């Protein structure tokens, strides 16, 4: 049967939902939601992997770097490089390299993922096996 | 502005997206708000435009003339390189992440491109969508 | 064309010089080449204008407000950062490479200011002139 | 007493002398030579040192960047990182992040210096004391 859940989002991404739903053709925000879970719908361990975090974030958010410095610092992840460069005025873009096991590695994402000023921290892993 | 709005689904599909929010790493909001980013940065790059992704890939140095052969296809598919970072991996195994500039087929075209080389053991692209930025 | 030309010196000199080339690696040939490009660059620097340097940092993260501090006086000295490169090197001691783009002044000035704050503990300047690569 | 030696200068560096000789009223290149010589003369051990290495470097130089490679790879050297930009249509700046001792990275140096289409190769060592 069919149930109601709520869900939470930022303004910059519910505008765009909103114009899916339009250039799209769907009815409501519900229905392409639903549309976009079923079709998701369509892992952790210890092992080590390599990874990567690309960060979009805002350039004038004072101490923001230092956060994500601190953080990368005290993960139980070995991060191994961050390069970062100006997008524009107001975004810069950062990637991390590091290894770590998948609970660290996904920690060190969504602490990064919450900070303010950060537009999202995006992760790629690659297991030993998978190259 | 955090909005709130509901979503409503058969309860087995809410069963099944419910049994993903601690795996990784999350509330059912935040799970949702992952999956509906991802789609609408797809939906994004597949219509219509300057992009912004970076590619990563794993690949065996010892291929002859594959780094250089990576340097054309780039060339070739206009886009436009911003900055390039390299990890020294192993004995064989590089790691770059190439951030890139342009056009989503371009893009995604030397993604392809590039993962279909002898050498090349894994080459995976993140997009980026204006709409996350702005 | 590399131009073949001689130098005049006194033997004690001379004698010094040729006690530095196998040293660094090098015939005197190299080692003069090397000294000449240095003073040129330095030259060129201190006269009349977009420069290319690399700022290289040795810096301690637990120092509260220092990166925020590095990025204001940079911020405040009209150099542009093309790209950044930082390693975690241990608990306290992070390296950047910094690259940038601006008035030698500027760049100069950026160098002094951090090397002078607390926390850092090494700030070394890598300059570039137009007439090593044009 | 006076004894007169050949140096031997790429033709960038040598117009670049001629130049200064001028701006700066020398009489000759032996003297401004002299000059600089006398000027700069006013080490090596096993010990690991962390290094930086700046490459300017031909962006239309084929197969540079894979021989680059190679002997980062081929290097005694631990290289952590390497990151690259451009800087024109003409040249690419790289940095070189690296850790050995005092004749491995010297050697890493001039392998890069010598290669062609690389305009230079300039280093920075800091020592474990110094920092
Ligand atoms: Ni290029
Ligand atoms: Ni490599
Ligand atoms: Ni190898
Ligand atoms: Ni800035
Ligand atoms: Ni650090
Ligand atoms: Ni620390």
């Amino acid at each position: 049967s069919i149930i109601r859940f709520s869900v939470s989002l930022q303004q910059n991404l519910l505008d765009e939902l909103d114009n899916r739903i339009i250039k799209n053709g769907y009815s409501s925000r519900s229905e392409l939601v639903r549309d976009m879970i079923r079709e998701k719908l369509v892992n952790p361990n210890d092992e080590s992997k390599i990874a990567v975090l690309v960060v979009i974030y805002d350039h004038h958010q004072r101490e923001l770097n230092q956060r994500m410095i601190d953080i990368q610092h005290a993960s139980g992840t070995h991060v191994l490089c961050t390069t970062h460069i100006h997008m524009d005025e107001h975004n810069c873009l950062e990637t991390i390299i590091l290894q770590g096991n998948s609970f660290e590695i996904q920690r060190l994402q969504l602490e990064i993922g919450g900070l303010r000023g950060v537009k999202f921290a995006k992760l790629t892993k690659a297991s030993s096996f998978e190259y």
